């Protein structure tokens, strides 16, 4: 079995190798790199996303949400006020703000202990799952906006056809900016490039030791997980390294650069932190591996996880059995 300590691996494509990307996630996975939950993706020097980032700054972010949070350092919720609309041009100069700026640091890890130590005393505004991309139209490869959908790969796998689109998401973040514990809508893959600006540090837990966190969450979330039970689906809970460790939780960390591709696997858990100003893009995908998680993936029924209209077939096709719950719970 390839990759059996479920390591973050990294890979270096070639210009030829970056052609077909169906390919070389199957490439990828060949090697082991799903059993980590998430890899990294450094593409080829000769390639790049877009010419230049210096036209972005009229984007508009129409809800930006301050990601408020309760709890203890390294075990707490975080809710997201929305915020009166900004520009990208306004939101970068909010976040280089003496108020909102990442202070002084010696590395990442320095920083990553200051974010552990000091988040919940903070609110950092992030303008995320802004619909858009920032990939320019002659760049063929890797561009998260040509992808196969994912309406296509469940046709072709399976012979139904279905509605739906498949469209990539802008994330502008600023420091202190957090990406709570999940797993991707239906377990999906997600594929995230980081366009410019500071970095971001990711936690992953391996997809066969998922339900280890999902029994420490509901422990370190009682009310939550009477609530819901798929109450991560949420995406408001954070657990700290430090406490998955004392818990014995299995996982990896790994800081994304600007210029570099992440990809999460399905039922790959994963949790994170911006550094300063940035902006990524992201979407879901499939391959014909991800079916069979897609039939098994948990859903939220209790009205919190609201989520696309795309959602709808795959629970009808995938999950026939649980589609009159969900539904109730998405109206
Ligand atoms: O970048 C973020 O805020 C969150 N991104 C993801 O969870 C992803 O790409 O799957
Ligand atoms: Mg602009
Ligand atoms: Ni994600
Ligand atoms: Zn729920």
């Amino acid at each position: 079995a390839q990759n059996p300590n479920c390591n973050i691996m990294i890979f270096h494509p070639t210009k030829e190798e970056f052609n077909d990307f169906d390919k070389y996630i199957a490439y990828m996975e060949s090697q082991g790199a799903h059993r980590a939950g998430l890899a990294k993706i450094i593409p080829p020097k000769e390639w790049k996303a877009r010419e230049t980032y210096d036209n972005i700054s009229e984007i508009l972010i129409a809800t930006p949400l301050q990601q408020v949070a309760s709890g203890r350092a390294g075990v707490f919720t975080q809710y997201h006020k929305k915020k009166k609309a900004m520009t990208v041009g306004e939101y970068r100069h909010l976040a280089n703000s003496k108020k909102y700026q990442t202070p002084p640091h010696q590395n990442f890890e320095d920083l990553e202990r200051k974010y552990w130590k000091n988040r919940i005393y903070n609110s950092p505004i992030y303008g995320a799952d802004i619909s858009g991309s920032l990939f320019d139209e002659n760049t063929k490869q890797w561009n998260l906006g040509h992808l196969g959908t994912i309406q296509d790969l469940l046709e072709k796998e399976c012979g139904v056809v279905i509605e739906g689109v498949n469209t990539p998401y802008l994330y502008f973040g600023m420091w202190k900016t957090t990406f709570a514990w999940h797993t991707e809508d239906m377990d999906l893959y997600s594929i995230n490039y980081l366009h410019l600006g500071e970095p971001k540090t990711w936690y992953v837990v391996p997809p066969e030791h998922g339900q280890r966190l999902e029994r420490l969450a509901r422990e370190l979330f009682p009310g939550s997980s009477r609530g819901c039970g798929a109450f991560l689906r949420h995406k408001v809970a954070l657990i700290s390294p430090t406490v998955l460790k004392e818990n014995g939780i299995p996982f990896n960390r790994i800081t994304q650069e600007a210029g570099e591709f992440m990809v999460t696997f399905p039922y790959g858990y994963h949790a994170g932190f911006n550094h300063g100003f940035n902006c990524a893009e992201a979407i879901n995908f499939a391959t014909p591996r991800w079916i069979d998680y897609g039939k098994m993936a948990s859903q939220c029924s209790c009205g919190e996880a609201r989520v696309t209209f795309s959602m709808d077939a795959f629970v009808r096709i995938l999950q026939p059995e649980r589609y009159d719950l969900w539904k109730r719970g998405q109206d």
